[PDB]
Parts: structure tokens; sequence; C-alpha cells
């Protein structure tokens, strides 16, 4: 009986505008293409790019093209994302990724969602993806 927000809703407001975009028009090639121009854009920075990059994931059902490139600007040698992948699709089975969440750092939550855009067999819910993004 409740509502599911939109993205548009929760993102960070630097993200908006292409989320906006790829609500509206769900169109693959429309989407590939905003998922790309914030890619490339150091103007936005990780947290917000991640934001564009997990509605691109949700909505265009694909990896996106890519996006370990948004890993550039950052160290990420002293997390292990391979168990922090794991550790998140417990959470997500057993529906307390909110509150698992709450143990990664920014950084660790960027690269967590990377890993996981990165990994076509990960489906996750409008649910989990607003948890995502809204924690962040």
């Amino acid at each position: 009986n409740l509502p599911v927000r939109s993205f548009s809703e929760v993102c960070c407001a630097e993200a908006r505008a292409a989320i906006i975009q790829m609500e509206n028009n769900p169109d693959e090639t429309v989407c590939n293409r905003i998922w790309k121009i914030h890619r490339d854009l150091q103007s936005s920075d990780l947290t917000t790019t991640v934001q564009v990059m997990m509605v691109y994931r949700f909505i265009s059902k694909r990896v996106p093209e890519g996006c370990f490139a948004i890993l550039s600007g950052v160290n990420t040698g002293m997390y292990n994302p391979r168990e922090l992948k794991r550790s998140y699709v417990q959470s997500l089975s057993s529906g307390t990724s909110c509150e698992f969440l709450r143990s990664l750092d920014k950084l660790a939550k960027n690269l967590l969602a990377v890993h996981v855009c990165s990994d076509v067999k990960m489906s996750l819910n409008k649910r989990q993806v607003i948890d995502f993004i809204s924690g962040e």
C-alpha cells in the first residue's frame, strides 16, 4: 500500500537532472548516452555519478559501459570488494540492506556500487536501489 518514491525524489540534487531524464524516457540508447556523459564528467563527483549509475543499471537492466573508470580518482586497495559484495548480497536476501549499508563509509559504498552494477546477475528491486541512494 506504500508508494514507491521515484529515484528523482530521493537522489542528490546534482544527480537529479540525469535521473529525471532516464526515468522519463527509459529508452536504452537515450539512457546509455546520459550514463556515458555523467561517467566521463569530472564535474559530477563520485557519489553523484554512482547514483546516476545505479539508476541507469536498474532502468536499462544492463551493465553500465565502462563504469569502473569512475574509480580513477580514488585509491581502493584498502577494501576487499568481493567480500563487501558477498555481504551485501546476503543483506538483500534477508531484507536488511539498509542496516548493512551503515557499515560502509562513503568510498566503500561507492566502490560497492560499481561492483554491483558490473554484475549482470544482481537484480535489485526499486526499493533496494532507493535504500542504497538515500543511504548516501
